[PDB]
RNA sequence: CGGGAUGUCACG
DNA sequence: CGTGACATCCCG
RNA sequence: CGGGAUGUCACG
DNA sequence: CGTGACATCCCG
């Protein structure tokens, strides 16, 4: 091959998209749109309890990525949209140098406020509710500029770029989950595929509307989840297996009351929680309540 | 490492951008727009001579392309856009199944048929034309999607995707030319970088109007060219050592109009093409008559 | 050179 | 329905 | 849980 | 102008 041996004198171009993997998830780094292109992560209950506290972490460039191809604070703050992460900070709990590459910049993408903290959170919750009934869960996430169809009949791919270095605002976002119940059964597997726009929701939509079938996913993303899963076996949609189902606006809004508490210092934040639980019509649960007066000291 | 085997199980997410051989061109194709992403070539002298015709040749589906992520021509024709290889044809002429690799649509991305066969055309024949100044030349073309900045300050990427399976109207082209004059000198490597519009572009253009550097290229396209190239040692820009100097009006048409004498299956049909070279205000030079007479003379004889 | 419109025969 | 190879013509 | 606005000290 | 680790305060 002394014809192949002169074409590569220079090397190929690189593309940088090869899998870079950390403490609790491996990503591969879009070069072009400074956002990751798939994250994918593993969970358990072992995983998401711990003392990691996610205020003693920052935002920072990954200093694996070259800096010419990474994204920098500047390019988020004041942009109008918010750092997103997809390996979830919440799921590295018992690690803090897990919990800290989590806010590296090569994980996160720009997402609606709203969204973030809102329904997406809710989709984050979910997988770690499953771990209570399946020894292991597979994530994977990552971030989709999909077409939109006009009047004259064409399709169109249209999306923002935010600050210097131009990182792209993703239309959706989807996360694909997988599931097996036990180490030792061999029950089918249980999967599911979701693309959610990037912008505001609420309450009123199920999970199950944004629920996609994987090779569709796949056509979108010109991606190919889970490789070594043997597609011919019998796998089982996640939704029919389980809930697929969010927390209501009483028992998210409760949720974070009742993680608010664990860092409020002083009393006075305890008093404006329960302030603003009335101002929710809520009724305080009595789990809440047990947290309640535990923390009055 | 137990912690990662877990991770791994099932293994990390495909995404096909792994380099991909041919007998004259690489290339990494991207699986979500169903065009290359770069596209890599190497040209002689020796290579842009032969016998390969591109009439004998076919667009159609890469078959290492699994069909999910794979363009189809029902995808192209009738789209508004033409079939644009990045590895030109011209540039295998020395073999027939080289040529025939450059009609994959790995290698094809949806382009403005004027430009596709003016502009960018006349670019690809620049390339060529190095080859008589340097011995070995390599080009690394793709396609690109930049932004725009509204009235209102926001900057937004937009593109038309067409056909059922969704493939990208790049709103630019890219194209990287390095040029070493020997084997065995020394002289500094010449590089240059383009950036041009995916859109009809006429003769009073000229291509250093559209280089930029490699940086900047870099930067906008997500990509490293040449990885190994020394970028600390001594590389000149192309358009100072060379000309950048793309054909005009009177001699691409004349250009055209010698290819096509070897065509000419009449001699009525090879002296129509001599009336629209006047008809145009063009005189033919030596060379096209001597290749005009040649082949009139071949028609003559079996007629 | 770069893109297109067509026909015919053979065979899966 | 597709696969090949031979051919005719058009445009810049 | 998920995102933002501010401070004091320390070092490069 | 860049890296680490303390702290209080807003919001859904
Ligand atoms: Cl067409
Ligand atoms: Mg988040
Ligand atoms: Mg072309």
């Amino acid at each position: 091959s002394a014809e192949k041996a002169v074409l590569e004198q220079f090397g190929f171009p690189l593309t940088g998209t090869e899998a870079r993997c950390y403490t609790n998830h491996a990503l591969s780094y879009d070069q072009a749109k400074r956002v990751p292109r798939w994250v994918l992560e593993h969970i358990s209950k072992s995983k998401i309890m711990g003392d990691a506290d996610r205020k003693h972490c920052k935002f920072k460039p990954d200093p694996n990525i070259p800096p010419t191809f990474s994204a920098f604070n500047e390019d988020y703050v004041g942009s109008g949209w918010s750092r997103g992460a997809m390996a979830p900070a919440g799921n590295n709990k018992f690690s803090s140098k897990a919990m800290a590459e989590t806010f590296y910049l090569s994980n996160i993408v720009p997402q609606d406020f709203d969204n973030n903290s809102g329904y997406w959170n809710r989709i984050e919750m979910y997988c770690r509710e499953l771990t209570e009934r399946f020894e292991d869960v597979w994530v994977v996430s990552g971030p989709l500029t999909l077409p939109q169809t006009r009047g004259d009949g064409k399709k169109i791919v249209s999306y923002q770029v935010i600050g210097e270095d131009n990182v792209a605002v993703p239309s959706h976002l989807y996360k694909v989950i997988l599931a097996r119940r036990s180490s030792v059964s061999t029950e089918p597997l249980a999967l599911g595929a979701f693309v959610v726009p990037n912008e505001a929701i609420g309450f009123q939509p199920q999970l199950t509307e944004f629920q996609v079938s994987l090779q569709d996913l796949e056509k979108l993303s010109g991606l190919v989840f889970f490789p070594h899963l043997d597609r011919t076996s019998d796998i089982r949609n996640i939704c029919s297996v389980d809930t697929c189902k969010l927390l209501d606006f009483q028992e998210f809004t409760l949720y974070l009351s009742t993680r608010k508490i664990e860092g409020a210092r002083s009393v006075l934040r305890l008093e404006k929680i329960m302030e603003n639980l009335k101002n929710a019509e809520i009724e305080p649960d009595d789990y809440f309540m047990s947290r309640y007066e535990k923390k009055l000291e």
